[PDB]
């Protein structure tokens, strides 16, 4: 894997663009200037072995970086990145991690430290399917946790119902591992949306398999629960990308 | 009461430019030759150290020569009156390209700025209302951006219009499309494909083959382009129906 070029300039550039122009109406600005955020983030993994990371390294970064999240608007997802983002719609309907300050600064970036100067590898980074679990998930694991700890009201969870190999809810997803257990009592409802991909065999349904697992786990935590499969707004989003699919038929 | 310039103009501009250069639309649009600081210099000199209304259609020419990307065949889209729907359908460059996906569109999208005579050469407190400035100055930037963008289109071009406005024809010689785009389309364009938007639950005002759209047709054919026109095609209708699943038009 090839690390992002000019990590620092990209970071600070996204940081300044975000501060001045992004989500102004939707998300609050953070207290720290961009260079203090840079110091906290860099300190986390710099001058270290690329797999000397744990779930605590970026904690000061996230403490600096965390925003209060608008009530009822937080959305979580597993295995349906693209439709959750389209449905969320850049903050118009829901908020995702990539809408928040740290999610937006680091989306799609690739970095790693080294013990030698200049503290980080600008040439080659380890295929993270090589370090332990805790160092692999040290950045986005803490991010997911910091995000989830900030959620309030109803939160929404979008899942893949058409995967014959991967259960809609898994205790060992970032959601199961880091997000769900970090919901505080400010959260009152987990609303699930199951995606039944077009042209595909339906695999999971509300009330059965791993979604019943989830339902019990949510109810055990003193949250309300509900669940729907291809609700109309969602279905229509998928139909625009495949408008002749059988599921997309309109009136004559 | 007063119009507010963007804060930290130069930092926002460089931040966006850098972010874009290194991480944006990599698989979709090519990079430009000039670095960010050169682009800032050509942009700054267009308006700085002059009165705020002392600008013309040629002012940003050097900036546009430097920032213009070559644009992908058959993917260029134009719109009047339906900003949101056009950008939704275009899908951040995955289905069509818009001016906002290009480098200069991205950098200056939503920003507000103006020159002054006194140091430091641009006004940080206040900008005039555009209706106070002569048209060549009021349109200097976005007028140049649209002609330059239109001039780079190759293959089929798509044009999305509002067919539901009772006071604003779908096509108008007086719109940005009509002033700066249609007439700067070169002989590398093969076809104009019009997509007429009929807003859900509203009176249908314009139709393919009559009214200002019949003017658009003959105009297009006398530039020797092919022409076609479709009204609420499914792929668009499904996007409208996603935000309003209850309309008559979305019936199952
Ligand atoms: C926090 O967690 C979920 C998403 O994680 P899950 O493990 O539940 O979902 P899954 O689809 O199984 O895993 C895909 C992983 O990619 C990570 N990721 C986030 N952002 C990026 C970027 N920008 N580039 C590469 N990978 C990224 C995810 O966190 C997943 O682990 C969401 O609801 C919360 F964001
Ligand atoms: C070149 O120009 C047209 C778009 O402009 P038109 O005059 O043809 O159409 P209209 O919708 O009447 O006005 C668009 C111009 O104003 C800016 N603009 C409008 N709405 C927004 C929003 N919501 N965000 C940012 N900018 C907006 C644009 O800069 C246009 O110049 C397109 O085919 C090509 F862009």
């Amino acid at each position: 894997i090839v690390p992002t070029r000019e990590l620092e300039n990209v970071f600070l550039g996204r940081c300044k663009d975000y501060e001045i122009t992004r989500y102004l109406d939707i998300l609050p600005r953070v207290r720290s200037d961009c260079s203090a955020l840079w110091k906290d983030f860099f300190k986390a993994f710099s001058f270290k072995n690329p797999c000397d990371l744990d779930l605590g390294s970026y904690k000061d970064f996230f403490t600096s970086a965390q925003q209060q999240l608008p009530k009822n608007k937080v959305m979580f997802w597993s295995g349906v990145y693209d439709e959750a983002h389209d449905y969320a719609n850049t903050g118009r309907k829901y908020i995702t991690l990539e809408d928040t300050l740290p999610g937006y600064m680091l989306n799609s970036l690739v970095w790693c430290g080294q013990r030698a100067n200049p503290g980080f590898n600008e040439k080659v980074c380890p295929d993270f399917k090589t370090c332990p679990v805790q160092a692999r998930e040290s950045f986005w694991g803490m991010a997911s946790s910091s995000y989830a700890h900030s959620a309030e009201g109803e939160v929404t969870y979008m899942v893949d119902g058409s995967n014959p190999k991967v259960p809609a809810y898994r205790p060992d997803s970032f959601f199961g591992k880091y997000e769900l257990p970090n919901l505080t009592n400010k959260v009152t409802r987990v609303k699930v949306i199951v995606l039944h991909r077009l042209g595909e065999k339906i695999i999971e349904k509300c009330g059965a398999g791993s979604l019943l697992d989830l339902e019990k786990l949510v109810k055990a935590k003193h949250f309300a629960f509900d669940c729907v499969e291809n609700p109309r707004a969602v279905l229509f989003l998928l139909c625009s990308d495949n408008p002749n699919a059988r599921e997309c038929r309109l009136a004559k």
